C-alpha cells in the first residue's frame, strides 16, 4: 500500500493499480471502475451522476459495517486510466464529505497523500478544446454546497426513480433544486416512436408534474409545439429563446429570475437537449439565491444532469457570478 491515499487510519486507502489486486487476509480490494461507468456525449469522461455517487456511497458504507471485512484495510483501487481515476477519486472524497465529515479541502489533501500524479480535470461536452477545467476539488465543493443546501440527503434518495427519469424512454429529465427545479429536454408534437428514437409530448408528463408541484414551464429552444397544450392543463409557460450554445442576454437572464422568484412551486425548464440553454439559466438563480460559486454550481448541475453547461456558458457564470451575487444580497435584503 506504498502511495496510497489514506481516507481512515489504518482502515480505509484509495490507490491506483496497474493491475488486479488480490484480496489477502489483510487487505480487501474493490474497483467501481467497470460498475459505474460514465455515459459520454462526445469526449467529457465525467463527474460521475448523483445515483452513481450514492450506489458506491451504499456500496461502501456496506463493507465499512460488514462483519467479514471488520478487521481489514479496505482498498478502493482505480486503474492507470486517468478518466477512470479522475471519477473514483471524486466517488471517495465525497463519501469522505457526505460520510466522514471531511471539508473538500481535507478529501482533497487525502487525494493528494501519497505519491501519484495529479488529476485529470474535467471537461465538458463540446467537439472542440473546452478551457473551462472542472477539477476533482470543484466537484467536492459542489457536492459540499449542494449538501449545505439540502439539494439532496442520501437518507431518502431514490435511485430507481433517478435512474427511471433520465431514460429518454421515460422522458429525461432530472430534479436539480427539489421542489424548485426540474431540467428536461423539449417536447414533440406528438408522443411517438420516430427511427426508435421515443418522443414526449407535453401531455406525458402532466401527471409527474402536477404530482410534484410543476407550475410553469419554461421553454429555450425553437418552438416545436404549441405553449397552449401546458398553459390548458393548467401550466404557466414562458418563451425565453436563445440560441443553441449561445449564453442569454442580460435581458433574458432577468426575466427569467422574475418568471422563478414570482412562483412558489417547481419550474420545470427545457431546451432541446436540457443541457447547455437550460443548465446555464438554473446556474444563474442558484447563484443569485444560494451564493454557489460558478465552479461549484457547473459541477453541482452536472452531478445531477450529466452533459450541462456547454462552451462558451461555462465561462459566462463566471463572469456573472460577481452581479448575480451582489443582485442576491440585495434580494435577501429587501426581505424582512
Amino acid at each position: 500500500l506504498i502511495g496510497a491515499c489514506e481516507f481512515m487510519k489504518d482502515r480505509l486507502y484509495f490507490a491506483t493499480l496497474r493491475n488486479r489486486p488480490k484480496s489477502t487476509i489483510n487487505i480487501h480490494y474493490f474497483s467501481i471502475d467497470e460498475e459505474l461507468v460514465y455515459e459520454n456525449f462526445y469526449a467529457d469522461f465525467g463527474p460521475l451522476n448523483l445515483a452513481m455517487v450514492y450506489r458506491y456511497c451504499c456500496k461502501l458504507n456496506k463493507k465499512l459495517k460488514s462483519y467479514s471485512l471488520s478487521r481489514k484495510k479496505i482498498v478502493h483501487y482505480t486503474s492507470f486510466d486517468q478518466r477512470k481515476r479522475a471519477n473514483a477519486a471524486f466517488l471517495i472524497g465525497a463519501y469522505a464529505v457526505i460520510y466522514l465529515k471531511k471539508t473538500p479541502e481535507e478529501a482533497y489533501r487525502a487525494l493528494l497523500s501519497g505519491s501519484n500524479p495529479p488529476y485529470l480535470p474535467f471537461r465538458d461536452a463540446s467537439f472542440g478544446n473546452c478551457t473551462y477545467n472542472l477539477t476533482v476539488l470543484d466537484c467536492l465543493q459542489g457536492i459540499r454546497k449542494g449538501l449545505q443546501h439540502g439539494f439532496f440527503d442520501f437518507e431518502t434518495f431514490d435511485a430507481e426513480e433517478y435512474e427511471h427519469y433520465e431514460r429518454v424512454e421515460n422522458g429525461d429529465f432530472n430534479w436539480i433544486v427539489p421542489g424548485k427545479f426540474l431540467a428536461f429536454s423539449g417536447p414533440h408534437p406528438k408522443s411517438k416512436i420516430e427511427n426508435g428514437y421515443p418522443l414526449h409530448a407535453p401531455e406525458a408528463y402532466f401527471p409527474y408534474f402536477k404530482k410534484n408541484n410543476v407550475t410553469t414551464i419554461v421553454r429555450l429552444n425553437k418552438k416545436i409545439y404549441e405553449a397552449k397544450r401546458f398553459t390548458d392543463a393548467g401550466f404557466e409557460h414562458y418563451d425565453l429563446f436563445f440560441i443553441d450554445g449561445s449564453t442569454p442576454s442580460d435581458n433574458i437572464v432577468r426575466r427569467f429570475l422574475n418568471i422563478c422568484e414570482n412562483t412558489e412551486g417547481a419550474i420545470a425548464v427545457h431546451s432541446k437537449a436540457g443541457l447547455g440553454r437550460t443548465g446555464t439559466l438554473i446556474a444563474c438563480y442558484v447563484m443569485k439565491h444560494y451564493r454557489f460559486t460558478h465552479a461549484e454550481i457547473i459541477a453541482w448541475i452536472r452531478i445531477c444532469r450529466p452533459g450541462s453547461i456547454i462552451g462558451p456558458q461555462q465561462h459566462f457564470l463566471k463572469e456573472k457570478q460577481a452581479s448575480l451575487w451582489v443582485q442576491g444580497d440585495i434580494f435577501r435584503s429587501k426581505l424582512k
